[PDB]
């Protein structure tokens, strides 16, 4: 019979065309909705369409079925493509065959193995080709991820190394962050994820054939990175006391997490943080091949039970009392993903929001799902998923009630703390910053927002606030460089034409991003602050070193709040800021030319800031494109004050095309310090 000794997949080929060149290292892997080759070698009778019959057949899942789309059997039709799955001779040479597979545009997504029937006569051998990986394709016209233009595509399927914004809002800080997607064995990983979900172990059917909608998959990627407690990929944990494992902070790149997921079984990788689930689930998203990248929000109203109506009772110096209530965090970090949605009204398709940390549900404290940002940005609550809680996240309303000793309360005018301010990515190419707050929010004041607040039922924070004559906010002269103390500033203007006698009550205090307050590390009690008429006051607060050292959360984040408070009767005046202590640059140095498979060194440099000793530098450094494994470097020896640590590492760039070399620092005292270069590897 037509019997077959070996079947050579098109690796190169397929990689070029499909863009999978860097995950076609041993096995093919392509994306639905595009014609990949193949080659069959057959010994002497080679292949005559008269007698010898082909019926290709293409099974995935535990429990494949063809009415569920995992299993595909499609003859061989040599004219054109008569359906979905379909197989068409292009080339038939002497002892060679040539085939172009298709695949439909909504074909499950995972591991699928081929099996030839070669039925000559009443001979209908059955052959096993090999397996593949399908991911979702962008560049297909007809697929639920299509992208319409090409460097949106680069930047969001293809690029393994991006930038997760964090500090505050009024100064952002673009951490480097090495997705790597496309490094090796993140794909199995990935599909293991993708495996063992509580979908999958209730239905495994079910679950094979719902990933072929994005959506869903989106779903199951999402909720696995955190929300799974069982054998979730993280473990978070907001508190300072990682010493059992590995801090937030210290994470630079998603291949590390999920390699130690891999490598442990599947438990829950120690101590991540909500970027980071945001940073896991894009890359997840991107090896799939869902278009995906990180979206911050700074001054996001995270975990408030969806709730639009935020109340904070202070004490008469500021402090909120009523521990139970939870702080406007500073930022948080979700994934927005690119699909079209069938299942909602038509025009809801494009970014999907996907929050990766779980909030505190009325049910189990779930995720929040695929909403659309048209949705948040219209105020269509209705929609499938947790379109509410990601409303709230972005225009929620804070009301900050100082309840005094007398048993009364005031309503405190705090014009500084705006929801959902400033929202930011990468930007498509270049390393600048996306603002993109314009597509979640309409124009503050407008008939839009006020139409889509009334679709929302949110047109209470609409209403007029107070508009006295005060006004104050938190204002700093130079960069905020951690380790040295510094002066900040609480500026009050006067405009009434009224002297005021008032009292000032200036409090700084250490704060991680989720808002947890720390021990105050300055403070100024004004008791008899004159302001004059038409004046312009400014009170400067020393904050030192020595106050902040030991309670300083990773994030280098100090809270600066001060409360203008008049004796009579009038209202109370608040102000706060958010100061990013700014660590010290890493030089990177790149020495020798970049060529493809050729021995680079790497330069690496730091000046100590502190005017302390670091005892235990360590430098670590990985790229998706420059190196297969993290490059790790302990210095032995103590740097002191002012002292230069300087290391070389050794690299193998694999890859062609533009690279970030991700650098971290991480001694005793001085916590992970980030940085990054780009690096464009010839030819050779
Ligand atoms: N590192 C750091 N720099 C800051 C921060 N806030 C402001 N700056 C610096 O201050 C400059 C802008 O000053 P600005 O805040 O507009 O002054 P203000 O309007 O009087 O409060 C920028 O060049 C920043 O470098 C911060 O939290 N961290």
């Amino acid at each position: 019979e037509l019997v077959l000794e070996r079947c050579d997949l098109e690796l190169e080929t397929n990689g070029r065309d499909h863009h999978t060149a860097d995950l076609c290292r041993e096995k093919l892997v392509v994306r639905r909705g595009q014609p990949f080759w193949l080659t069959l070698h057959f010994e002497g009778r080679n292949y005559e369409a008269s007698v010898d019959s082909l019926t290709f057949s293409v099974v995935t899942g535990p429990a494949p079925s063809q009415e569920a789309g995992t299993k595909a059997r499609f003859p061989l039709r040599d004219a054109v493509e008569e359906g979905d799955w379909t197989a068409t001779v292009v080339d038939q040479q002497d002892c060679t065959l040539s085939l172009q597979l298709t695949t439909p545009a909504n074909a499950p997504i995972g591991l699928y193995r081929l099996s030839l029937e070669a039925s000559t006569g009443y001979q209908g051998s059955s052959f096993v080709l090999g397996h593949f990986i399908l991911l979702f394709n962008a560049w297909c016209p007809a697929d639920a991820v299509y992208l319409d233009s090409e460097e949106e595509r680069q930047e969001y399927v293809l690029t393994q190394q991006g930038f997760i914004y964090q500090g505050s809002a009024k100064f952002i800080k673009n951490i480097p962050w090495n997705f790597g997607q496309f490094e090796d064995g993140i794909l199995d990983i990935c599909l293991i994820l993708l495996d063992v979900n509580p979908k999958f172990l209730k239905n495994a059917g079910r679950d094979c054939s719902r990933r072929s909608s994005p959506v869903y998959v989106g779903r199951v990627v999402s909720g696995m990175v955190n929300c799974n407690d069982d054998q979730g990929v993280l473990l978070g944990r907001w508190d300072n006391n990682y010493g059992d494992g590995v801090s937030p902070m210290s994470w630079i790149g998603s291949v590390d997490i999920l390699r130690r997921w891999k490598n442990h079984g599947c438990q829950r990788v120690k101590y991540g943080q909500c970027w980071v689930f945001a940073a896991v689930a894009c890359t997840v998203l991107r090896c799939l091949g869902i278009p995906t990248r990180v979206v911050t929000n700074y001054n996001s109203a995270h975990d408030q039970n969806s709730n639009l109506l935020i109340e904070y009772f202070r004490n008469e110096f500021g402090e909120i009392q009523g521990d139970k209530s939870e702080m406007i965090w500073n930022f948080h970090c979700w994934v927005e993903s690119w699909m079209t949605r069938p299942d909602l009204q038509p025009g809801y398709e494009g970014w999907q929001a996907l929050d990766p940390t779980p909030q505190e549900k009325s049910e189990g404290t779930y995720c929040c799902g695929p909403v659309p940002v048209r949705a948040i940005k219209e105020g269509d609550l209705s929609t499938k998923y947790d379109a509410p809680f990601v409303f709230a996240e972005v225009n929620a309303d804070v009301v900050d009630w100082i309840q005094q000793d007398d048993g009364s309360v005031h309503k405190s005018i705090n014009r500084s703390l705006i929801v959902g301010l400033k929202i930011s990515t990468k930007s498509v190419g270049r390393d600048e910053r996306e603002d993109i707050t314009h597509t979640y929010k309409y124009p503050e004041g407008s008939s839009e927002e006020r139409e889509a607040f009334t679709r929302a039922n949110h047109l209470n924070k609409l209403a007029e606030k107070e508009e006295t004559g005060m006004a104050m906010r938190i204002r700093v002269g130079q960069s905020m460089n951690m380790g040295s103390d510094f002066d900040v500033f609480a500026h009050i203007t006067n405009n009434t034409a009224e002297e005021y006698v008032c009292r000032l009550l200036l409090c700084a205090r250490t704060v991680s991003y989720n808002g947890i307050l720390g021990p105050e590390c300055g403070t100024k009690y004004l008791l008899n602050l004159n302001l004059e008429p038409f004046s312009e006051k400014s009170v400067p607060l020393c904050i030192l070193y020595e106050k902040y050292r030991d309670c300083l959360t990773e994030s280098n984040l100090i809270k600066v709040r001060a409360l203008l408070v008049e004796p009579v009767i009038n209202s109370y005046l608040l102000a706060e800021r958010d100061l990013y202590l700014e660590n010290p640059e890493i030089k990177i140095r790149i020495l020798g030319e970049p060529k493809q498979k050729r021995k680079l060194v790497a330069e690496v440099s730091l000046q100590n800031p502190l005017p302390v000793a670091l005892e235990g530098c360590t430098f670590t450094v990985e790229g998706a494109g420059l190196t297969e494994e993290q490059k790790t470097v302990e210095i032995p020896d103590p740097v002191e004050a002012g002292e230069e640590v300087k290391v070389r590492m050794d690299l193998l760039p694999l890859h062609m095309g533009l690279h970030k070399l991700v650098v971290n620092f991480e001694s005793d005292k001085l916590k992970a310090v980030k940085g990054f270069r780009n690096v464009i590897i010839g030819p050779a």
